[PDB]
C-alpha cells in the first residue's frame, strides 16, 4: 500500500548547507539537475567549489573543538538525535520518494518502499551504536593501568554516487555522527535535491551547526578539494575504482587523512545444476536489473552449469521481456530510465561491443524510448571470460550468461577478476555452499538469495571493489581514532 | 605412531595437594582407586573430607590476597605458566596416558592421542586468553569516565567426573588459571592418579603455592564440602543431573556463591535420508559408543529416516558386533572396561529394562568377559520415545534406534527431553541442515560430524543439561567479576 | 522544570496481567495498596498465586514457540517496540511520577526528574542492543566450519523490589526484550500500580500477547511459584540477601533454571584527608539519605579520615538537620516516608539498636510525623565495626560515620563484609584513587562521587549482594543461550 | 644477570630470503652495512630490487593459494608455530643481542634486557590471537543467517625503520601471521642483518616456504617496488612521514592496497608543578635520550611548568653531563653512536640551527668522539614553538626544554603540531590527569611514565604520525579482509 505520490514534488533545497544556513556558492555560480525520464532541467543548484569547501571545513572544525556541544554531548543523546532525524525523513517519506524518483529516475514504488525503509533502518541502526562502541581496559604489564579511548576521527569529508542518493547518504551520516564526527558532504551532481532537503531535517532534529556540512557541486572541483584539504581528517568516497585512485592519491599527497572506499564490480552469481530453477532465475534476474541495473554489486556475470544453461537462458530472456520499462511514477513499471546522458550513451557503447566481441544478443539492445534515457532490457548468452562485457562495469540494464562445466572451474572464473565486492551461490547442496562461499574473493556472498542488505551486515570489496567496510559494526571502525592511557600506579594486581 | 605404553605404570602421587606439597587427610584415612579391566586395587589414596577442604580453601585464600605473587604476576606470565604447564604434560605424555588407561580403562591409544591432544590443546589455547580478556572503557552520560575491569572471581571450587579425568581437568584449570583465581579441585573417587600427578607439574611449571590445590575423596564428603563452603566464591560442577541440583541448592543454602553447571544428555543423532549412508554409520556408531559410552553428549537416541532404516541398522549392527573388546593396551582394542562395577550393574540393568519395554535386542546384550568391567557393545532397534531406554542416560555401549517420518515430527520428538546438552544432523541438504540447526533446542548442533570439540568453541546445555559454557572465550565469563569505575572528570568531551 | 502533580492520580490498572489482558485472580483475591504519606488504603489489586503464574508462565512458553510473532519478527523491530514503550512512557511521565510516588513515598520531583527519565534511558539504551549483540564464527580446527548462535534464554522469571517500582521494572524488562525473551514479572506487593500501568502501554506499543506478564501479588506465593516453576529458564531477582537464597534453593531443587541476584549492601563511603570537603559532605549526604535511604548500594558505611572527621561531622549533622522532610508533593520535601510499617519499625528498631550498642546519636533518631512513615534523617558518629548498625543494611535515614587513619586500614575494614554491591572514594590524589579502587571488593566504585548510574555502564554485587550483572552490555549476558553450531565442511582454510 | 656478549659475532646470513632458501640479488650486487661505533664494514649483503620482490611476491602469493600447507593450517597451529619462533629467538638471545648492538650502535645491555625481551613478548602475546580473533553471526533483518568470515588480507608488504631492528620486525609478523597472512618485508639498508638471521630461525621453526619472505635493500628500489607493487594486498609501512606519503601515493597509484603508516613525531612531555620532581626528571632523560633519542614516540618536547622550570633544567643538565657515552658492549655504555653517518650529519645540522635560532645551549653540542658516530647529550633551554628545533623530529640525543604557565596554555601548544604520535603527562592530580590525557592529540598519553609499551596495548599515531594502530588486538584489524556471508534460510527464529 504505497501512498499516491507527486509527481511534481515542489524543491525547497538547492544551495549549500553549512552551520545549519543555506548558502549560494561563493562564485554564484549554478548548475542544473536534470530528470532523466523527461530530459528536463528540474532546477538550479548551487555550484560549490574549493572556496566553499574552505567554508565547510572551518564550519566543522569549529564544532568539533573540545569544549562544543558536540563534543560534550552525552552519547545517548546523539543515539536520540539520530532517531529524531529518522523520524523527521519518515514523516516526509512519501515526499522524499517521490524528489528522489524525480532526480534519479529509479521507480517510485521502488523509491518508497525499498530505498527511504533501508535509510530509517540504517540511522535507526546506528543511532543505537552511539552509546555503545566501547574502548579498552588493557591487563598491560607491569605496574600501569592502561586503557583506550575510542574517539571521533574528527572531520570527515563523505562523497557520495547518484544510485541510491538518500540511502548513499544515510550510510554515511549513519556510523559518523554515532561516533562524534562532523562531516563535510559532497553529493553527487546528477542526484543533488533529495540529500540537500535532508540537511533541512538535520537541522530540525536538534543537530548543533557544522555537524553536517553538504556541498553540491562537481567532483574534480568540491570534490578533490575535500580529498586534498589539510584539515580533513578523514575521506570515505563511495564511486568509480578510477576515481578512487585518484582519491587515495590526494590522501598521501595532502596531509594523509585516513581513507575507505567503495567501488564497483563485476560480481559473479553464480548456478549450480540443483538450484530452484524458478527461484534462481528470478533472483538471477533481480540481481543484475535492480536499480536500472546501476547497483555497485549487480550480478554482472551469470555463470550457468552447462546442464541448466539452455532452460535458465530460455526463463531469464522471457523475464528480461516482460520487464516493464516506463514512467518511474506509474506503479506498474519496473525500470526507469538511466541517470543521465552520459550513462545512457556509455552503456549503449557496451551493448555495441557486445555485438561486436562475439556475444549473443538474446533481447533488447536498444534504446526503450525516444524521451528520456531508457533501454531495453539486454540479455547476451554465451558469453566469454575474455569480452570486455564480462570485465567491465557496465552499470546497465544488460545482463551476461556465462556457461561453466565444474566447481572448481567457476572458482577459478568467478575470482579472475580485479574486482571483489560480491558473488552469490544458488545450490541447495550443503558443501556446495560452504565450499563456495569460502573459496569466493569477495566482500558479500550471498547463498540463493542476492542484494541482501541489511543495517547489521558489513559490506565492502576485496581487491579493487574498495577498502574498509560499511553497515555493522565494522562501519564504525573507520570513524574511530584509538588513543592509549597507560598510567603509572602503586601497585598492579590483577 | 604411539609409543609402547607401560601396562603397569608406578604411581608418585596419592595424596592431597595444598600449598604444593603433598598431606595425608587429617582422618589419616585411604580409600583405593581400582583397575576396571582387572578388578584389582591399584593403590590407597587420601581420603579428603571437610576439614581437609578447609585447609585447601585457607590455602586458596591467601594465595590470592591483593600483594600476593599470584595476584601481583603479569597477565601475560600467566600465559607463559599455562604454556608451561603444557610442555611438562607433554614430555611426560607417554606416562599420563597409560596411567590414565590404568585407572580409568579407556584404550591407551586413546589416551595418548585424543585425551592427551586435547589436554594440551585446551591449556596452550587458553594461555593466549590470559592477557587478552578486557575490560570495557564505557561513554556514560555527564561528566564522567567509565570503566570495567575484569578481576577473578577468586576461590573457584571445581568437581570433576570421571569419564575424561585429565581432559576435565584442563576443561577447569584452563580457564580459572588464565584469569587469574586461585583452585579448589575435587576430583572423582573413581579416577583420582591423573589428576594428582599433574599437581606436581603444576609445582614444577612455577605456579605459586595455594593457586591450585587438589582434594581426592568422595562427593557427600569432599565435594559438599566445596559447595557449602563460606568462603568459596564460584563453583563449577561437572557430572549428573542429580547431583547437579544438589551443587546448586548448597550454593544458595551457603553465601550464594556463584554456579555453572555440565550435566548429562540424551542427544539425539538425526540422520535424514540423503545423509551418506557410509559416513553416518561409522559416525553414529563413534556418536554412542565414544569412551566405553561413557560420554555426556553421547549420541544415546539415533533418528534414522524410515527410508534408509532397515540399511542404516544392518550396518549398524554389523560394526557394533565388529567392535574389538579387550584389554585396554593392546593396540587392537576399540573399547576397554567400564569405569567401575557400579557402573557396570547400572548399564546391565538398562539392558534389561530395554528387553522387558519390548526394545528389538539386534545385538550384544550382555558381560564381554570374566575379568574387569566389559559390557558387549549393545544395538536396541525399533525403539518408542517412551521407553526408559530412550529417556535415561545410559553412559555405556547401549544404542538406540529409532524410526522417523518427517522433518517436522524428528524436531518435536529430538526437543521432547529435559536434557539439551547436544545433537546431530546428518543430510546433504543446505536448508534441511539450517532448518534443523536453529529448530535443534542443544547446546551443540553437529552437522554430518559428531563429538567434534575445540578448545574454540563453547561447549554447554540447554535445560536439566547445565547452565553457563566450557572452553573458548565463553569459558572465561564464569572466572570473572566485573567491577565498574565511574569516576567524575572536570568535563567530558567524545 | 517541573510540571505541576496530580497529587489523587487516577488507578486504572489493579490485576493480573496475561496474555495482554486483564485477569482477575483465580481465587478473586484482592489485597490492599497503602499510601505511605498518609497510612490510608489507595486501593485493591488482585492477589496472585500459583494458580496465576502457571497461566502466565503457560502464555509465556505460547509467545515463546518457533515460529510465533515474538519469535521471527526481525532483532530491529524489538527495538523499534522498545523505543515505543519508551515513547509512551514518556506521554503519561507526568502522570506516573505523580502515581509512584503516590505508592511509593518518595518525593514527585525525584520521580519525575530521576526514577522516569532514568527509566526512558534505560529502555532506549537497551533498544539500541536488539541486534547488535553478535554470536561468533569461530576458527576451529579442523575441516569444520564452527559458529554461535546467541539465543534468548526463553521464559524468564524476574522479581522485583519496592524501593525504585518503575526502574526496576525497566531494568528487567529492557535486557530481556532486546534479547527476544518472553516475561513472567513479580512485582512487590508494596508498590504494584505503576508497574500495571506500564503493561498497558507494552500493550499499545505493539508487543504480542505473552512476551510481557505480569502479576501482582506476595513472595511467598506467587514469588515462590516463578522460582520453583518447572518450565521458566532463567530468573533475575532484586531484594534481601535472605530471599535471594530462597530463590536459589528453589532454582536447584526445580528444574535447574539460570540465576542472576541483585541483593543488599553495606557500601563504604571513604573520605580521604584530601578530599574536597564541600563535595564530599553534600556527597556522603546523597549517598546515604538518597530515596529514604532505601537505596542497595546506599552509603551506609561513611569512613572519614581522622585529620578531617570533626569539622566532616558537624557539616554533615547540621545537613541532616536542615533535610526537610514532608509531603512528597510539595517542591520543597527532600525526604518522604518510609514505604510501609513493616520497614518503619524495622528502622526504628535499627536506631534502637544503635543507641544501644554504644554509637553516638547525633541528631533525629525518631519519628517525624504522626501520620505516615516518616522518620528523622539520624546521624551516628563514633560507629566502630562490631556494631549492628555497622554491619546490617539498615535501608533508612540512618547515617554511620565511622573514623580512619592511614588507607592500608581502611581497605581492610571496608572490605571486611558479607556485602560488596558498591563503593566510594573522595581524594584529589591520583594513586590514592587508582589503590582504592582497585583494592575495593566491590561491584561499583565511585571516584569522587556517589549513585551515578548509566545504562551504559554495569550495576551488580560481589559476596553476598549478589551475582551477575544488569546494565550495559553485560546485562545482555544473563538473558542469552549460546548455542554451537559445528559444520563438517569440505576443506577448511583460512 | 646478562651473559658476556660476543663482541664480533659472525654473521651468517646476508642474502635475500625467499621459499626458506637463500638467494643472491637478481643484479648479484651487494652493498655494505657498517658498524657504527667503529665507522667500518661488517659485511656485504644482498642488494634487492623490483626483480627481487617479484620473486618474492610470486613465492608468498603461492604460498597463499587455497588448499596450500598455510591456508588449512590450524589457527591454533599457527598460534604453536609462532611460540616455536619465540622460544629459537629466545635459545639464540645473546647472538642476537649482540649482533643488533653491532649493526645498530645501542648498548648490548638494552639490546638483551630490552629489545630482544620485546621481541619474545610481542611474538608470544600475538602466538594466543591466531585463533581467537572472531568473526560474528550476525542478527539480520528477514529470513536469513548472517555471518563474516575474518579472513587473512593476503600478501602483506612490510617495509621498515632500522632504530629498532629485531622489534620493528616482531610488531610485524606476529599479527600478520597470526591472521594467516603471508609476508614480503624489505628491511632497513642499515641495520639487515638480525632480521636475516631470524628468517633463518622462521624456517627452523617449521613455517612453510613463501610464508615469510624478506628482500634486503634500499628503499627507492625494493621499499617502492613493494609499495606498488599489483599482486601485493597490503602494506605496512614504519618510518618518516616523508616516505609515508609516498607510499600512500603508491598504494593508490597501483593496486589501491590496504595501508597503515607508523610515521614520525614531535612528542610533548608535560611536567605539572605538582609532579615528583625525581621521578619526573629521570623520566623526562629517559624520554628522549632512549636508544641513542631514536624513538619514534621520543619525548622531543619537554614542557615545564615556570615555577619548577629553573629546578627541573639545573637537574636534566646535570642528568645529561653524567650520561655515559661509549662502546655499546661495555656494560657501564648508556648511549652508543648513531645509526650511520647521515643521521650523525643531520642532527649535528639540528644542533646548529638550535644556536643560531635563539635555543639557549646547556650542555654538549657536538661529536662525542673522534672515531664512530657519537654525539654528546644536548639540551637546549628556554626553547619556542616556532624554533625549529621545537617543530622537526631530530632523531638524536638532543633535548628541547619549553617554560609554559597554564594547563589551557600547554594543551594548545602540545597540539599545536603536525605530529600525534604519543605525549605524556606528570602530576599527582587526578583531575588535571584526566583533563590533559583527554584533551591531548595523540595515540599514546602516558601519565607519570613514558616509553612504557605493552603487547597488549595499540601504538600509532593521529595527524601526520600515522594511520591505524600497531599491538593488542587492534593490531590484527589490518590484516583481516571481512567477508559477510548471507544465506536464505526457511524461516527465522530468534
Ligand atoms: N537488594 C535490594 O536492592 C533490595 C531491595 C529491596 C530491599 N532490600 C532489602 O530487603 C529487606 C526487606 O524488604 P523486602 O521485604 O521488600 O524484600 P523481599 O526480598 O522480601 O522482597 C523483594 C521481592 O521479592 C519477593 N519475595 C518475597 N519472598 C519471596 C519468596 N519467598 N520467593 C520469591 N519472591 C519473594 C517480594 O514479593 C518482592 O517482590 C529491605 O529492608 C532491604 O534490607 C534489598
Ligand atoms: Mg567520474
Ligand atoms: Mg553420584
Ligand atoms: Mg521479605
Ligand atoms: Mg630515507
Ligand atoms: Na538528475
Ligand atoms: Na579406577
Ligand atoms: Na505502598
Ligand atoms: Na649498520
Amino acid at each position: 500500500a504505497v501512498p499516491a505520490p507527486n509527481q511534481q514534488p515542489e524543491v525547497f533545497c538547492n544551495q549549500i548547507f553549512i552551520n545549519n544556513e543555506w548558502h549560494d556558492a561563493v562564485s554564484r555560480k549554478t548548475f542544473p539537475t536534470v530528470n532523466p525520464s523527461t530530459g528536463e532541467v528540474i532546477c538550479q543548484v548551487a555550484e560549490g567549489d574549493k572556496e566553499d569547501v574552505d567554508k565547510a571545513v572551518k564550519a566543522a572544525r569549529a564544532a568539533f573543538q573540545l569544549g562544543s556541544p558536540w563534543r560534550r554531548m552525552d552519547a545517548s543523546h546523539r543515539g536520540r538525535l539520530l532517531n529524531r532525524l529518522a523520524d523527521l525523513i519518515e514523516r516526509d517519506r512519501t515526499y522524499l520518494a517521490a524528489l528522489e524518483t524525480l532526480d534519479n529516475g529509479k521507480p517510485y514504488v521502488i523509491s518508497y518502499l525499498v530505498d527511504l525503509d533501508m535509510v530509517l533502518k540504517c540511522l535507526r541502526y546506528y543511532a543505537g551504536w552511539a552509546d555503545k562502541y566501547h574502548g579498552k581496559t588493557i591487563p598491560i604489564d607491569g605496574d600501569f593501568f592502561s586503557y583506550t579511548r575510542h574517539e571521533p576521527v574528527g572531520v570527515c569529508g563523505q562523497i557520495i554516487p547518484w544510485n541510491f542518493p538518500l540511502l548513499m547518504q544515510a550510510w554515511k551520516l549513519g556510523p559518523a555522527l554515532a561516533t562524534g564526527n562532523v562531516v563535510v558532504m559532497k553529493v553527487a551532481e546528477q542526484t543533488p535535491l533529495t540529500a540537500l532537503y535532508v540537511a533541512n531535517l538535520i537541522k530540525e532534529a536538534g543537530f548543533p551547526p557544522g555537524v553536517v556540512n553538504i556541498v553540491p557541486g562537481f567532483g574534480p572541483t568540491a570534490g578533490a578539494a575535500i580529498a586534498s584539504h589539510e584539515d580533513v581528517d578523514k575521506v570515505a568516497f563511495t564511486g568509480s575504482t578510477e576515481i578512487g585512485r585518484v582519491i587515495q592519491v590526494a590522501a598521501g599527497s595532502s596531509n594523509l587523512k585516513r581513507v575507505t572506499l567503495e567501488l564497483g564490480g563485476k560480481s559473479p552469481n553464480i548456478i549450480m545444476s540443483d538450484a530452484d530453477m524458478d527461484w534462481a532465475v528470478e533472483q538471477a534476474h533481480f540481481a543484475l536489473f535492480f536499480n536500472q541495473g546501476q547497483c555497485c554489486c549487480a550480478g554482472s556475470r551469470t555463470f550457468v552449469q552447462e546442464d541448466i544453461y539452455d532452460e535458465f537462458v530460455e526463463r531469464s530472456v522471457a523475464r528480461a521481456k516482460s520487464r516493464v520499462v516506463g514512467n518511474p511514477f506509474d506503479s506498474k513499471t519496473e525500470q526507469g530510465p538511466q541517470v543521465d546522458e552520459t550513462q545512457f550513451k556509455k552503456i549503449l557503447g557496451y551493448i555495441n561491443t557486445g555485438k561486436q566481441e562475439g556475444a549473443k544478443l538474446l533481447c533488447g539492445g536498444g534504446i526503450a524510448a525516444d524521451r528520456g534515457y531508457f533501454i531495453q532490457p539486454t540479455v547476451f548468452g554465451d558469453v566469454q571470460d575474455g569480452m570486455t562485457i564480462a570485465k567491465e562495469e557496465i552499470f546497465g540494464p544488460v545482463m551476461q550468461i556465462l556457461k561453466f562445466k565444474t566447481i572448481e572451474e567457476v572458482v577459478g572464473r568467478a575470482n579472475n577478476s580485479t574486482y571483489g565486492l560480491a558473488a552469490a551461490v544458488f545450490t541447495k547442496d550443503l558443501d556446495k555452499a560452504n565450499y563456495l562461499s569460502q573459496a569466493l574473493q569477495a566482500g558479500t556472498v550471498w547463498v540463493n538469495c542476492y542484494d541482501v542488505f541489511g543495517a547489521q551486515s558489513p559490506f565492502g570489496g576485496y581487491k579493487m571493489s574498495g577498502s574498509g567496510r560499511e553497515l555493522g559494526e565494522y562501519g564504525l571502525q573507520a570513524y574511530t581514532e584509538v588513543k592509549t592511557v597507560t598510567v603509572k600506579v602503586p601497585q598492579k594486581n590483577s
